[PDB]
């Protein structure tokens, strides 16, 4: 079931996002690659 | 245009991301895979 | 390094979803393709 993110972390250096959900105890962690880049 | 986002929860079941967009009523949301496991 | 998403914004014209991370001055952006749709 659905489950707000307490905390949602992002890493450039690897493009991927992590994610801290609050299934359960709080150990659950979602991951997904993400393009980035600087912007102006 | 960009909307701030109200609510963002997560699935690890299915691996489904749900968000919740501002934009007009508040009806749309976004969806993308995401993995998830669990971290000591 | 992992760093906290101060803004979170969502665009379903494009289906791209921006993110203002924290890394630096606070110019780096994340960016990813997400599906998006009505929901009653």
């Amino acid at each position: 079931a659905p489950v707000p993110v307490t905390k949602l972390v992002c890493d450039g250096d690897t493009y991927k996002c992590t994610a801290y959900l609050d299934y359960g105890d709080g150990k659950w962690v979602a991951q997904w690659d993400t393009a980035v880049f600087h912007t102006t």
